[PDB]
């Protein structure tokens, strides 16, 4: 691409090889971002202090959240117990940078855990068990299948329209997408307006009022995102909208 | 104001996807010493995205890894099993541009092995393999502590950086996890430490403000060691030189 690449921030997750704590990063959220002409940079979860975080965001002309096997703690939406897989320091970062960048007017872009990390940073809560409702389709991937198996077409969503979505795919109102998650919105806060739906009525889709550009999607579409034309455009969106964000950083 | 340090991440495969990846305590010892680390993937070794990055960055942190660089960087032919041709790319590629800008560089063992073969040197690929050499593996069967606990002593060679940061004392222990070791060190460098057996634990770049790797592991619980201190806030130092620099032009 002839162009000036956008500096996306990219909150990464924690992990433990080989004896040591250690943060990391997919490569295939990294991929997508290149692809559609961004400039990533991992964020480490000890930048969540306060006076890192502040010197960082002028930085940033976008926020990137990855998905991830961990599911946020159910006490950070009012529930209590725990979930298998957490990752408190992952929550402390994404909590902190969503209401800077929700503040800031950065646009953000969220996958997966990204959007339920949307859902709770505003005020809204998780379904801990899909599984364990009877109205719901089976959201989950097939651990034990290959990964190719695991990220192929899973269910299908249906736009709302008068969002971000229906504005970035004026012909799509349905489409598929892959799912591989156990968790899922539950109550959606009414700072953000709900995107798209799987045919089950569960939110596949957010998008923050009154924010250019914060959306969140619960399918992955970073899987071979150049292969995929419907992955393609949200990506080439949310760089569009970095863009415009620096265009609008001159206009304050 | 604390300088931003881009930390170069190694490839790994985590649950069958192919994962960037940055140890903890190599995060830790920076943060303590006073900078703001940022993860610089594999893929912005593209030039255009590095040349768009590096004005943005104070400082290069090169950390170790259990991975080798590529024989054919420095000119020879061998096996590698665990071998990273990404952090290989992207690795030379920061190296040559922070030399360029005079931007600082700290590198760790890896990266001080990425260090002499970016400017021009070799490397012994089986330091077991010469009888006049010392033990520089960890046992990986020990416990992690002891795996990082100090294991041979080096000698500063005088009027470099290390004399700079430690101008009292020419010898200390250290720990060492490598089974690999510079062996051809290029005029570009100078030699910082020895070990007693002639092997080079430090080098430093000769015309550079501030670019020094380390053949040992000083980010290990860095602020409970004196000399690991020192050496993580002399970088942060160089790189705080290097933001007002910025700020003149
Ligand atoms: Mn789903
Ligand atoms: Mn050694």
């Amino acid at each position: 691409n002839i162009m000036n690449n956008p500096v996306i921030g990219v909150v990464m997750c924690r992990n433990r090889l080989k004896g040591h704590a250690t943060q990391t990063l997919q490569e295939k959220y990294l991929n997508a971002i290149i692809h559609a002409g961004g400039l990533p940079i991992a964020l480490p979860h000890a930048l969540a202090e306060p006076s890192l975080l502040e010197q960082l965001l002028p930085k940033l002309d976008g926020i990137y959240l990855p998905g991830s096997p961990s599911n946020v703690q159910p006490h950070l939406y009012g529930e209590n117990g725990d979930e298998p897989d957490a990752d408190p320091g992952r929550d402390l970062l994404s909590m902190a940078i969503i209401n800077a960048a929700l503040e800031r007017r950065i646009p953000i872009f969220a996958i997966c855990r990204g959007l339920q990390e949307l859902v709770v940073a505003t005020g809204g809560s998780l379904h801990r068990k899909l599984c364990e409702q009877p109205e719901l389709l089976e959201h989950r991937e097939d651990p034990e299948l290959p990964v190719e198996q695991q990220y192929a077409p899973s269910h299908e969503v249906q736009v709302e329209e008068g969002g971000l979505l229906s504005a970035l795919l004026p012909e799509c109102s349905n489409f598929w997408v892959n799912s591989l998650h156990g968790q899922g919105a539950k109550v959606v806060s009414p700072r953000l307006r709900v995107e798209a739906r799987s045919p089950d009525g569960l939110v596949e889709a957010v998008s923050v009022i009154n924010h250019p550009f914060a959306l969140g999607v619960q399918w992955h579409p970073e899987w071979n995102s150049s292969e995929y034309a419907l992955s393609r455009i949200l990506f080439e969106g949310f760089i569009t909208a970095c863009q415009h964000h620096i265009a609008e950083k001159q206009r304050l």
